[PDB]
């Protein structure tokens, strides 16, 4: 209640891992120049770019 | 009834008594910083606050 745990610190920490791996996968995305670097960005359109790849 | 036996005395020992002990449990709660250090304390709630710790 008091001291032993401070509830709003526990949950402004939450907060600021998930922005921070945020930016990060925004700085691979601009790195990189590719919007699907993975297949867990998008299951649909990695294939699709891989056989447009080998048409191409 | 005059000398031999003093029974407000004894009266404001026990009082006193009481009065330290309480005091001394008060301490032991702020320098611990738990409601709950023994189970005398509360039975229904070490119990919770245990498979919580777990669950954590």
């Amino acid at each position: 209640m008091r001291i032993q745990h401070n509830i709003a610190a526990l949950n402004t920490h939450r907060n600021l891992a998930a922005n921070n791996a945020a930016a990060s996968k925004n700085l691979e995305k601009l790195s990189s120049g590719f919007k699907i670097n993975r297949a867990g960005d998008d299951a649909a359109g990695l294939a699709i770019s891989e056989k447009m790849r080998g048409q191409i």
